[PDB]
């Protein structure tokens, strides 16, 4: 395959020692547990469980997250992210790493976030409170691109949002990774339905235009009111799905242009699809929050060409954001 | 008999802990195998091992490995199950692996690798600022292990290791650390002469971390002062003498007298009658640079014969000498 690069902050981790991306040579510095008191399981990932727990020693509540010791670099990894960014616009606040003295499973302490529900939000949700929050998530991203980290799993679940303060924190930096240039990359990332045609077809030298995607996927889903919008049943129908929107002709000169090999399971699957207008997806329903500004915006973010998706700068200079 | 005593903080962390975490005894090793490493040059020793920096064949990484000489092994089991407790906490030396040679069968533990700095000819370079700095971080690694309900019981100069280029510092030899209990008799034979507190010189065994914090003020006293050792006894009886004359005899009857401790007659034509002295007698053109104030009040509240009205290692992090460290 051509080899690719980022357009924006392609040598950020590059001009940095290497302590700032050398997680692996990273040294933690485990706490006792004993100074937080757990009160209740919040919510659950494949390799965590997140509590509310309380400071004993300043009375605030926290959010205690418990790892599934099952990689002991990728703990590494995900603790040196988040001391990297901690404090960066709207990142979740790593404020402890502690165990626990006999069970000694990783345990990581975060500033509290108090989450507002998904379901209540969704229907009361103005167009305003969409660009205002999509506009908050790309400061996040700006700022985690600029610090030379790409999240590779941003979706609804990882954007926790107190709508009472205004509030919102790009959360679980388990996937996250160090871009540097022509680095190539485990392919089995994000979650099905934002994942980004790169990983779909196995290019590795992907990089932050990833996340862009991944936002595409969460934006579409929230003007149209179709949640997901690409829904695959499994990652070579994740493709598919894509392809009966952007088209198959584009997948072919993508392919194409970084001269990546197609999987033989898409031969039987893949299919002949003509592009589909953006408007199609207007209705009743979600016509409230679509404008002529939301679809461009939707349209230069869903490429398969990962080089030509809005970086997260670009984003938010994007006349969708004009009003926040 | 003498009065009971117990710490005033962390009194019931191994209370509250079920047998598993302090029940040493009961606790199972699995010692994997030693062909992974290849022993490198021999850093150093003690009376029970002998300590080497060698090379993990398997990612070409250097670590320090730990050859213990089986002279008990209840010991060796209490040295590992509280390392075990202890493992990635701050400053606490790391225990990576725990094998056996294949054809020895002799205990070694394995450690992540520290870069002792010589610290010969350095001492004259330290400024205030680096005593400050490297006495904080000891006592982040002591109100931790206190906090995990272990007592180190052997704190000197010698089992610090410092990589001064990359302001490292790690706390190792936990072969003489105890799990606190309250009211438990521990043996007075403990920590290294000239670092012995009065509690284990009088033979008061119902002492606790407290211990490790006149330890720690022997060090601080030793390195303000340009003076190695600060107590420079002779042998235990004389330790105890070197104390009193610099806290003075009235304060250590006191000290026994609030414990209803029985003075050994071996005390008796050696101890004398001492005043008190003035932390400010200790400071020469040597070492004035090294000695503050808030230098000296700290030292005061550490060097004390009472092993209640030491200032504990959260309490030590808390005092104005520590106001400019990082
Ligand atoms: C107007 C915002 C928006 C714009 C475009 C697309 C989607 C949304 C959105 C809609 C809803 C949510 C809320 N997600 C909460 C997810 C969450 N994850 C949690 C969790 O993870 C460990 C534990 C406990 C509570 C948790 N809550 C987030 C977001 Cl970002
Ligand atoms: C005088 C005490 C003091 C007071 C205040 C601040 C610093 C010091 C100090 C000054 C120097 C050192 C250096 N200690 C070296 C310890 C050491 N232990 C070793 C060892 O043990 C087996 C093997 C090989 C090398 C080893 N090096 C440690 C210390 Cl803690």
């Amino acid at each position: 395959p051509v080899p690719s690069r980022a357009r924006v902050y392609t040598d950020v981790n590059t001009h940095r020692p290497s302590e700032y991306w050398d997680y692996e040579s990273h040294v933690v510095e485990w706490g006792n547990q004993d100074d937080y008191q757990l009160v209740r399981k919040l919510g659950r990932g494949k390799y965590s469980e997140v509590f509310e727990a309380i400071n004993i020693t300043n009375n605030e509540k926290v959010v205690v997250k418990i790892l599934k010791p099952v990689k002991k670099k990728k703990i590494k990894r995900e603790i040196k992210i988040l001391e990297n960014l901690r404090g960066g616009p709207n990142i979740i606040t790593l404020a402890d790493i502690v165990k626990d003295p006999v069970s000694r499973t990783p345990a990581l302490v975060f500033e509290h976030v108090n989450n507002t529900d998904f379901k209540q939000l969704y229907q009361t949700l103005t167009d305003y409170d969409i660009r205002f929050y999509m506009y908050e998530i790309l400061k996040a991203l700006d700022y985690c691109h600029s610090m030379g980290i790409m999240h590779r799993d941003v979706k609804p679940h990882n954007v926790m949002i107190d709508h009472e303060h205004r509030k919102l924190r790009l959360i679980d930096w388990g996937l996250a990774e160090f871009y540097h240039p022509g680095q190539e990359y485990n392919v089995r990332v994000a979650s099905r339905y934002f994942k980004g045609p790169e990983l779909l077809v196995d290019y590795q030298m992907y990089d932050y235009s990833l996340d862009m995607w991944s936002l595409g996927c969460m934006l579409a889903s929230m003007i149209f009111r179709k949640e997901p919008f690409f829904h695959g049943h499994d990652n070579y129908d994740q493709l598919v799905r894509i392809a009966k929107v952007l088209g198959t002709e584009d997948l072919y000169d993508y392919i194409d242009k970084y001269n990546i090999e197609l999987d033989p399971r898409f031969n039987d699957i893949l299919g002949r699809h003509s592009r589909k207008r953006w408007e199609r997806f207007v209705h009743s329903e979600n016509q409230h929050l679509v404008s002529p500004e939301a679809l461009d915006f939707l349209d230069k973010l869903l490429r398969y060409d990962h080089q030509s998706r809005l970086t997260a700068r670009e984003a938010m200079e994007h006349p969708y954001f004009y009003t926040v």
